[PDB]
Order: structure tokens, then C-alpha cells, then sequence
């Protein structure tokens, strides 16, 4: 089935503008997935059409009200089943494994907070899970939503050109360096093996550089990786 | 004099459109910072305006060419000193500590790749550092750039008003934050915790700190381990597990 990603946000047009750029917009154009911005302001009923108000506990910090977010999610669910993700720093830290897990859903609803956060009762009532884009804080869930959609949708066969099979994190490693023309640029030659080597020599050089980069930059990934005999010998030879 | 973030990208209009929205767009309006999309295609010099080409090593996977990126960065540097960040999965995993460190700079240039990545020679020549938005891969550096800018620019005093305080929030404190609530006091039979409605400032502080430690313990025990817990935090933790 076509993968669908609903984004509940006070800035739906931001979501539409973002997805008219790049390889992903072509996948939308041909129907491999679809992004569905939902205007949270459409689910207000008060005279001031209110989606945020002063929180409880003191001060004037703003928190997203529960009723509009509840109504927006219930509206989606009334038409078609969906998997509800609240974007929240308290959630699961988003990694390539998360993206592979979310890939299995055909219909995901992302709820975007603003200001101090989202009233936690509607999260308790409606969320299937919480996901954090990383160990940092941004002003809204919008950027976290589109980033996740990007990471998940690009795994749909046919979205990228004929590869996401050997890239960083997918392999449990950081990828080798890449180069293109010209062969010489400001005194730096492209490694000769990539110009004139055979397949196995290029594979060996890339695997070596990949392990090197991972050991130097992300030793924690090395510890988590189940190494092939060949990868382990290379790792030993750099230590 | 304000903070400036330049974004080298083949999609400058995407960057422009993103910062029309939300609290950051008001910060730009009153001149607390500025975002400058830099059109990488303006720095090609060949007849096909080429920013990417087939990589070396076999196949037709595309890699961003070194010359336009080099020319783009040297142009900025000829105008003003700037700190050059290559967006790349191999870089430092972006955290709140990273955002706090980058806040120090008054001018930051982000280099956005596409396709298989960026020719690593221009990275080696021009990058002051590489940063990864996280342990996953996206189609382009654009989203990583604007996300980092968001996390950094929101720390500029005055960008956020009374609507949110960045001094006490997730990760900044080493913890995950407590739950929040707003009107109405009762929603579908679920009541806002009474302490937030009628407790005093100290009672609210105690409850919030407890829920924060509980949430961090349940969701991110790794964060508990690396935080130097205060005497009070230590005891709350013990009075749980
Ligand atoms: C400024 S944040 C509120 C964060 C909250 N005060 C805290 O410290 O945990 C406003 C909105 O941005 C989104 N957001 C901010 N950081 C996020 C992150 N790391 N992961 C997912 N969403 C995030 C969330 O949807 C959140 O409701
Ligand atoms: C599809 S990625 C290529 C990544 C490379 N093939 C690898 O496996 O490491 C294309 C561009 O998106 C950006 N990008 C992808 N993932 C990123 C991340 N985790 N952090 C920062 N930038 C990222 C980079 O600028 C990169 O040049
Ligand atoms: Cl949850
Ligand atoms: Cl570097
Ligand atoms: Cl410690």
C-alpha cells in the first residue's frame, strides 16, 4: 500500500513547502508515498480559536491545549486506522533502527508541539509512542516530523535511484569517503585505487576506511557491531 | 551586530520558506539573527552548471563536486569570518551540548550535501568540523542545517519570550523534563495534577523534579548514569527504585 504520513501542526503550509524539494518530491509525484498536513487550528471551537494557553503551575509559558489535538487525531482515525507518534524529547531517540521499524506502518500520524510542549493528557489518551529527533531541543515538532518522514520514506523501493543498502548506520558503521571529478583538486588526488583498481581492491579500501572512520569518530558503534572475521582483522590492524 | 547562519544548498528557497514560520521567524524580523541561503548553483563555472557528478569507484551514484562548494565557501570567507560545518553522518552527533558550543560563534556556514555525499577533499580543505543530525540518514543536509539553526538560534536571549524558558528544559539540565498541562482543568475525565493547580511554588518544584527524574529513569536511564545528581536528586532517585 502507499505509505501515508499525517502531520498535525499549526503550520501545515510549511510541511507542504518542504516536500516539493529533492528526490522525495518525485516519489510523492508518482504515488510511492504521501504527506498529509493537518491544520490544527481547524479543530478549535472557541471564539479566540485557541490551540495553546498558559500552562498550569505558574508563569505564562504556553502549552498546546488537549482538545484540538484530540479532535484532529480522532478525525484521522474516524476515516482510516493510523499509528500515532507524539514528537517529544522524552521519546525514543530516533535512529536508523527506528526508521526501519516505522517503515512497516502504512499510516503514521505525527503530532507537532510548540512552545513548552503538549498537554500530557492528550498524549496519554492518544499516543501509541513518543519519539525524539535527538538529544536536543527545537522550537517545534515540524522539523522533527519531516526529518523522520525523509528518513523513512527514502527506504521505499523506487524512491531513490538504482543505494541505501550500504550506508552509514544501516551497516552499523560510518561510511567510507566519496570523491568525484576532477581527479586533482587543489593538490589533493583522488585515491588511485578508486580510479584504476578492480572491484575487490575498491571494496577492501572502502571497508578499511569505513572501519577507520568509525573507530576514530564513533568507537561506541564499533562496540555494538557484530564484526565479520575480515572486519575484525582490519580493526585489529588499526589498533 | 547579530548571529548569522549561511546555508550552502541547491535548494535556497527551501531554506527561505522554512524560516517564515514560528517564533524563529519573529526573531529574524526584529534582527536578533539572520539566515542566508547560499545558492550552490551560483558557484558553478562550467557550461552545464554542474554541482554533482558520477563518483569514482564504479557505478553512477552521484557525489557533490568539490569546486562549487569550495568557491561558495571562499566567497563567504572573503566577506566575513565564518565557522564551517559540513553536515555529514560521520560528524559529531548533534546534542544540546553541541548547540551550546555552536552558540558561541557569530557566523556559521552549513554545507548541505545530496545523493551519496560530498567529495571529501573539499571537506578536508574547508571544514572546521562535521556534524551529524543523528544516527540515521536523510536525503539531504537541508533539514539537518535548519534543525541545528533552530536549536542554536532559540538560545539567543529575546528570541523566546515568556512562552518558554530555555534554562530549564530537557537535555539542557541533563534530564528529561516533567509533564506539562494547560486549560481545561478536566479533560475527558482526566484531571490536571492538583499540585499544579493549587500547590505553592516549592511543592510544584518538588513534584516536577520528581516526575522529571521518574521519566528520565524510565525512558533514558543512560542519562541518569552520566548526570552528577544533586543531593536532593539522589534521594528522589533512591525513593523510587
Ligand atoms: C520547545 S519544545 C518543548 C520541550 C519541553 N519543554 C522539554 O524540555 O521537554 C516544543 C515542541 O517542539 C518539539 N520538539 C522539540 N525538541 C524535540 C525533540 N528533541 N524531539 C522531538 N520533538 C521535539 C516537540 O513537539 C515539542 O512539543
Ligand atoms: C543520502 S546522504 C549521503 C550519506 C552517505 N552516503 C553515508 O552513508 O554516510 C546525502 C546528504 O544528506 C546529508 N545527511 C544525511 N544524513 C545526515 C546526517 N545524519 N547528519 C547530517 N547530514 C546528513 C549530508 O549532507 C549528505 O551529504
Ligand atoms: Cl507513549
Ligand atoms: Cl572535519
Ligand atoms: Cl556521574
Amino acid at each position: 500500500h502507499m505509505k501515508r504520513y499525517n502531520v498535525i501542526t499549526i503550520f501545515p503550509e510549511m510541511i507542504n513547502e518542504i516536500f516539493k524539494y529533492g528526490v522525495l518530491s518525485k516519489g510523492i509525484d508518482i504515488g510511492l508515498f504521501r504527506v498529509n498536513p493537518i491544520n490544527l487550528r481547524d479543530y478549535t471551537e472557541d471564539k479566540h480559536k485557541t490551540v495553546d494557553d498558559y500552562q498550569y503551575g505558574g508563569g505564562h509559558g504556553l502549552v498546546m491545549k488537549p482538545e484540538p489535538i484530540y479532535k484532529a487525531i480522532a478525525d484521522l482515525k474516524s476515516k482510516k486506522d493510523t499509528h500515532v507518534v507524539f514528537l517529544d524529547p522524552r521519546g525514543e531517540q530516533f535512529t536508523q533502527k527506528t526508521a526501519e521499524r516505522l517503515y512497516n506502518y502504512d499510516d503514521i500520524t505525527f503530532v507537532c508541539g510548540r512552545y513548552e510542549g503538549i498537554d500530557d493528557r492528550v498524549r496519554e489518551l492518544m499516543a501509541d509512542e513518543m519519539i525524539s529527533i535527538g538529544d536536543f531541543v527545537i522550537t517545534g515538532g515540524e522539523l522533527a516530523a519531516v526529518t523522520i518522514i525523509d528518513a523513512v520514506a527514502r527506504l521505499i523501493p523506487g524512491v531513490l535511484g538504482d543505494s541505501p543498502n550500504e550506508e552509514s548506520f544501516t551497516t552499523g558503521l560510518l561510511e567510507y569517503p566519496h570523491f568525484t571529478r576532477p581527479a586533482e583538486f587543489m593538490g589533493k588526488k583522488v585515491p588511485e585505487v578508486l580510479i584504476s583498481g578492480n572491484h575487490e581492491e575498491i571494496r577492501r579500501w572502502r571497508l578499511t576506511e569505513s572501519i577507520k572512520t568509525t573507530l576514530q569518530n564513533r568507537p561506541d558503534m564499533i562496540l555494538r557491531k557484530s564484526l565479520s572475521r575480515e572486519e575484525e582483522q582490519i580493526l585489529w590492524s588499526l589498533t
